[PDB]
């Protein structure tokens, strides 16, 4: 995705899903 890099991502939010939504879409799922 755009406005969030996967490093940005997987370090702080969890699992697989929420790591999904940001790649995708850039936010982190409840």
């Amino acid at each position: 995705g755009s406005g969030c890099m996967p490093e940005y991502c997987a370090g702080q939010c969890r699992g697989k899903v929420s790591q999904d939504y940001c790649l995708k879409n850039c936010r982190c799922i409840r």
